[PDB]
């Protein structure tokens, strides 16, 4: 199909690079080795003919091409024929393997580079645990398929060419017709069975992927199932999915088998018809002069790839589907594309203004209806209010994760839409909604703030976050492995790692999502004071509905149902008897 | 080796079940089909002999076994020979495929059932993202290997048996010796190359697994890399790992190739030696009576599996290693094993006492040094203090996730060590440290409290958690997909889902890890009041260093560095000027 053509074109483009002529040299050498090996294979039965007819003569020598006396040397060379055939087949794989592995490396490189380019609207909801499975299966699929494609499929047509070349001796005058008819009928039957089996297999792969997703989700949420003693429930669900895959595979496997019977009988008759015509001519052309052996031989060397084609068909219908799935991954469109006239941003001072911004995560429901406020340079603002009002969304747009529906965003009198992403993102620092850590050292995960920083910068950074007091009690200094998702550490430790990451970068704009979420009063008061003198540039935004941590901020904004309701400093805001007054009089108690 | 023997024994035990004699019937039928097909294959060249010698006679008939006139019918039956060989080979796969898929289902069943049985000390730190990869690769490995094992390896020895049976005609009197020598030398060479390549491949698989782990960790922490603009860093690290795997594969692949040359030359000489001895006897025994054709034929049918053995060797050395890795997963020991005299627990009232408990997560560092307190039945306790004092550990032991080093745990005058796990775990309910949700509906994830509950119980449960107010604003009622880890919801929503899960179960013992972590003052005050009248049995434990949420609890305990320092009710505790007084006077401000 056209999709297969595009896949082949992309594969050929990735394989063939014009920078290095040494690659073309390798390809030409591999082709030469293939041609030599197949020529030797065709030569084998032809040279075996002289042994047979010489024995028939023994039962003079018209041909002078013979330089021997006893046919034993002929049989020695007959063995040497397959020896050399293997030898030339040997060197072909060695040359092609390097370029095959280079292609694998380049493809995996491109896929990994491309995946992080996509948007949160993909990676947040349409990331079903198993993109790793797709990449792993496809990467293994590519090497197998291209290794299969060159090593056995390509030489088969060339052997067909030589068996169609055997007509020069007046033998194959019809054998060419029979072989062409058999090949065409076999190809038609194979494609018909293949389309039918793809029709019956589309349900198989769909069922298979869901079971792995269920298993990976069960592994990820192991704590909950251990809490609620419901292991049998995931057990039964995985059983049902596996039974569905069982039925799908069993139905297909019997039908996949039937092709092997069809392939064998068609080509058995092809050899049978070759026997019949050879039997018809009782005259000397095709009786007892060896041509029966080559016809048994040469058309059987065409039957050598028959063993591959029937046997490897099970994975061909499976891996190629996974190939298209993984290649389909390299055609998605980045939702957030920078403007054509991309221009870097330079700020004399961080001033942020909203001009009636509207955003909806889904088109039907609009979370926020009108937001307009200004962030003075040299000061800071706090965002407090009831939950569910999208107050972490308001800081998910300044980083251009999503694009607003109808509104304007201004930083230092510059358009966020117009400015470059790299200048935008590297100038503003954030602490995430739920802290996530790498599977490496705590020192590496705290040094991630600026990858070119020094150890003393890291050590002084931990002093600002006041974690050396806990560090001195470490069992391993700056080397405790923190697990898969920072689980090994505590809540306060996980939250204090992210803050140190932000301070190490020391960005121009601060963006705090959770401050003092899981910290005691003494630590949080120290962090806030440590976050005022240092670690905070002249612009910073806090979203924290704890009242004591929004005391220090210059401006307080109240968000309810997406409308920015009440504004003002703390002293006036308490006397207004607004939502802020209700919230504060409760926490103060 | 012995490990291979144990793997084979386990595989045979899983495959062979004695409950159903129909399985034994299927196995016997498959063996009969195999024997018939191979007998037909051996018959092919033997019946082809009569065609050759009859033509030599044409160049009377001593044997009366012939019932034909023209050799065309002999050639028709000659084609029918491979037709029937394929036909019997056809039915063998159909019968064996069902039991193969049943074995796959049972093995995956057992692995999934066994994985959730292990402990947190495994699933929390030694779970490197990729257990799913191991299971997926092994499950695919089993079907391929056992499909290969029966279909081609087993018939090869049987063809060796018949080619050693051809001696009855005084032909193979030495051919048996040559074939046995060739087989033995080939096996010795194959095992030597295989052990060398396993030595060179142990580094390959080790390098391969690390790259996939890096990729999966990068995918999991996508938000952090997007925050910090360090995509090139993971790019370079994945490049380095892929280069290491590249070198490991390239070094092995050239050496893996060399075996194919060695296998071919040894068996080419075996056929060559068969030619030589046949050439020595110019007398009628082995000249121009067809035996050259069978010797070319019969020993080549032994060379039919040669094509498999060389070609499929690449995955045999790979999948079998993955087989052992996945089977090694079903031998780990559960760290927490219930006592032999397992007895269910029945509580008249929840009374919890600690008797000088000591626990260390790692042997070197002891987090807590002596904990002893009593939980009165009908009342509740609050655990407040500075972070890092293991206050979520103190509730990770009542659920018997780990075992204490030196101490006693008592519930209603019963030993936690002695009582049964299922009675223990199903009687106490907990809310997790970091909320984790399934990849299903919000209704399913809130109904997970009691899987046999009704919708009205779920709907009234959401009323207790006061989430219908947000539910009425849902875009889809009780059906919004919540993503991979509940990411699509907000923090307050994620925390309020877990609480509803706990209330739906309505356990005998309440165990709250984070209460009002990401909730405003108005919601938290409502939840606490909604958690006093209902949803709380007579025993409950709160760990929350927020002062306003520990006001209602009867008893307050202060934990610092693992020592339970200060105890007492709120009114007396404030006047003691302890750590609690310092913490409260700050939050109150
Ligand atoms: N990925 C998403 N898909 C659909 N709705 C979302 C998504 N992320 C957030 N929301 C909606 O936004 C509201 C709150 O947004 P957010 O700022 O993320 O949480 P919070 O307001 O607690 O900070 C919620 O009511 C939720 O329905
Ligand atoms: N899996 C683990 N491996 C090593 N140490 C741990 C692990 N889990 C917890 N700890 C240690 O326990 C202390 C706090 O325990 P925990 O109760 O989990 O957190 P918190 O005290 O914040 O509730 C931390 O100092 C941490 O070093
Ligand atoms: O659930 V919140 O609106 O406090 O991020
Ligand atoms: O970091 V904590 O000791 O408040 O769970
Ligand atoms: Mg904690
Ligand atoms: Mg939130």
């Amino acid at each position: 199909a056209m999709a297969d053509m595009k896949i082949l074109r992309t594969l050929a483009g990735y394989l063939w690079m014009r920078d290095n002529p040494e690659f073309r040299f390798r390809v030409i050498a591999a082709l030469g080795f293939l041609v030599g090996a197949k020529v030797l294979n065709v030569q084998v039965p032809f040279l075996f003919k002289l042994a047979v007819d010489w024995l028939a003569s023994a039962t003079t020598n018209p041909t002078l091409l013979t330089v021997f006396a006893t046919p034993a040397a002929v049989l020695i060379g007959y063995g040497i024929a397959r020896t050399g055939s293997s030898a030339f087949n040997e060197l072909r794989t060695a040359v092609f393997s390097k370029v095959a592995l280079r292609t694998i490396r380049s493809v995996s490189r491109k896929v990994f580079s491309h995946l992080h380019d996509l948007d949160l609207r993909y990676h947040l909801s349409r990331e079903t645990g198993g993109l790793n499975r797709i990449i792993d299966r496809g990467s293994r699929a590519i090497n197998f398929i291209l290794s299969a494609m060159v090593f056995n499929v390509v030489p088969t047509i060339l052997e067909i060419s030589m068996v169609s070349g055997i007509l020069a001796y007046k033998f194959g005058a019809a054998f060419a017709w029979i072989t062409s008819l058999s090949v065409g009928s076999y190809i038609v039957f194979t494609l018909a069975v293949t389309q039918w089996r793809t029709k019956f297999r589309k349900a198989m792969n769909k069922a298979d992927n869901d079971a792995s997703t269920r298993a990976i989700d069960s592994l990820i949420n192991y704590e909950t199932v251990k809490y609620f003693n419901n292991e049998g429930y995931e057990a039964e669900k995985y059983d049902q999915f596996l039974k569905k895959y069982e039925d799908a595979a069993l139905q297909t496997q019997r039908s996949l088998a039937f092709l092997n019977f069809g392939q064998s009988i068609i080509f058995s008759t092809a050899l049978s018809t070759a026997m019949v015509l050879c039997s018809q001519g009782i005259m000397n052309g095709q009786m007892t002069v060896g041509d029966l052996v080559m016809v048994n031989g040469l058309l059987f060397q065409l039957s050598l790839p028959l063993n591959f084609l029937g046997s490897v068909y099970r994975e061909t219908i499976q891996s190629l589907v996974d190939m298209k799935s993984m290649f389909q991954l390299l055609e998605e469109k980045s939702d957030i594309t920078n403007t054509s006239d991309a221009k870097p941003l330079v700020l004399k001072g961080g001033n942020i203004e909203f001009e009636n911004v509207h955003f909806s995560y889904l088109p039907e429901r609009k979370i926020l209806d009108g937001i307009s406020f200004v962030v003075p340079a040299g000061k800071s603002v706090a965002i407090v209010g009831t939950s569910g009002s999208g107050k972490s969304t308001i800081l998910r747009m300044l980083f251009r994760f999503f694009d607003t529906d109808s509104g304007n965003i201004r930083i230092d009198g510059q358009d966020i839409k117009e400015v470059r992403l790299d200048s935008l993102r590297s100038s503003i620092g954030v602490v995430p909604q739920d802290t996530v850590l790498f599977n490496d050292t705590i020192f590496h995960n705290i040094h991630y703030g600026r990858l070119s920083a020094t150890e003393e910068e890291v050590y002084e950074a931990a002093r600002r976050a006041a974690i050396h007091e806990t560090i001195s009690n470490f069992p391993d200094k700056y080397s405790t492995i923190v697990g898969e998702r920072g689980l090994k550490l505590s809540g306060g430790e996980k939250q204090r790692v992210a803050l140190a990451r932000t301070f190490l970068k020391s960005p121009a704009i601060l963006l705090c999502d959770e401050a003092t979420s899981a910290l005691d009063s003494t630590t949080e008061a120290e962090i806030l004071n440590a976050l005022k003198a240092l670690a905070s540039n002249r612009t910073s935004i806090f979203i924290a509905h704890r009242l004591t941590t929004a005391m220090q901020c210059d401006e307080i904004v109240v968000l309810e149902n997406g409308k920015v309701v009440e504004q003002g400093p703390h002293d006036e805001l308490l006397g207004k008897s607004g939502r802020y007054a209700q919230l504060w009089t409760q926490q103060n108690s």
